[PDB]
């Protein structure tokens, strides 16, 4: 049992404030939280590596929640300057 709102604060201070996403898409307030991190954790980095990089951070966390899903493990080398959410159609461009 957890709450997000310390999963908020938690995962800003073991993986840094780059940016962190994570929602609560199970339970509802301490359940598994889908996570979007862009840290330097996937900078050159295998992907593999990526997402066992940022739960060994966050497996303490994993323990206390349900899950902790990396829905996406990416650096700003490929997020490079902003061209994906505007890419995603959901505003054309």
């Amino acid at each position: 049992m957890v709450t997000k709102e310390q999963v908020e604060a938690s995962l800003t201070s073991k993986l840094k404030p780059i940016h962190l996403e994570v929602i609560d898409i199970s339970g509802g307030c301490g359940s598994s939280f889908e996570v979007e991190v862009v840290s330097e954790q996937f900078e050159g980095k295998r992907l593999l590596e990526r997402h066992r990089m940022v739960n060994a951070a966050l497996e303490e966390e994993m323990k206390e929640i349900h899950a902790l899903s990396i829905k996406k493990a990416q650096t700003p080398q490929q997020w490079k300057p902003p061209s994906q959410d505007s890419a995603t159609l959901t505003k054309d461009a």
